[PDB]
């Protein structure tokens, strides 16, 4: 598909609200999204998208926790870099 940047603003210490998860070709694939979070208030994340990049840091080769300890500290501006998936 298509790649697209989407950018949040996250300035609380809340859980962003995603959950990921890596398939066979350790892509990081959006495993689920809470609801009523601000992830899911903004719409421009969903389960199934790839991300590639994280604040313009490749996901490659890293594992689902060392990801989601990286999104539980980010604050400010941040970035994905995703496929989205229809």
């Amino acid at each position: 598909g298509r790649v697209r940047l989407v950018q949040f603003q996250k300035n609380t210490d809340e859980p962003m609200g995603i959950t990921l998860k890596m398939n066979e070709l350790n892509h990081c694939i959006v495993a689920r999204i809470m609801h009523g979070g601000m992830i899911h208030r903004q719409g421009t994340l969903h389960v199934g998208d790839e991300i590639r990049e994280i604040n313009g840091i490749s996901v490659a080769n890293q594992t689902v926790e060392q990801l989601q300890k990286m999104l539980r500290e980010m604050r400010g501006s941040i970035t994905f870099k995703i496929v989205p998936s229809y």
